[PDB]
């Protein structure tokens, strides 16, 4: 198991503009296009970050590419912020994914402020993270996506995949 196929798992993969949990209009593997309720607005930008002009519609190789992009995107976020960056280095390569999840789902600021649970998981305090790291929005809106990346920090495997 690895990222990529962590998070295919996790999205899916879609070839047409959809909507997603939180009702905003993505496209191939999570890919956000806009927080705009506005479908054009949508298809705009998706030929902005495709280069051509889609009619809301992408191939596979798109949908990957897109994918690819905003995964060394994440990655990146992770190693400038001040606050992600200990924390990511002090781990294991399987939580490492499990940050690195987080990031792609609700982006760099959203897991910057996990404070405690941060500092838990520097402290390779595995349960209590995980307890706290349920005790959020997150957790309560995709309960059983949270519960796949939490069970990832806890045990460091990836059982909760398999
Ligand atoms: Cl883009
Ligand atoms: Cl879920």
């Amino acid at each position: 198991m690895n990222i990529f196929e962590m998070l295919r798992i996790d999205e899916g993969l879609r070839l047409k503009i959809y909507k997603d949990t939180e009702g905003y209009y993505t496209i191939g593997i999570g890919h956000l296009l806009t927080k705009s309720p506005s479908l054009n607005a949508a298809k705009s930008e998706l030929d902005k970050a495709i280069g051509r002009n889609t009619n809301g519609v992408i191939t596979k190789d798109e949908a990957e590419k897109l994918f690819n992009q905003d995964v060394d995107a994440a990655v990146r976020g992770i190693l400038r912020n001040a606050k992600l960056k200990p924390v990511y280095d002090s781990l294991d390569a399987v939580r490492r994914a499990a940050l690195i999840n987080m990031v792609f789902q609700m982006g760099e600021t959203g897991v910057a402020g996990f404070t405690n649970a941060l500092r838990m998981l520097q402290q390779k305090r595995w349960d209590e993270a995980a307890v706290n790291l349920a005790k959020s929005r997150w957790y309560n809106q995709t309960p059983n996506r949270a519960k796949r990346v939490i069970t990832t920090f806890r045990t460091g495997t990836w059982d909760a995949y398999k």
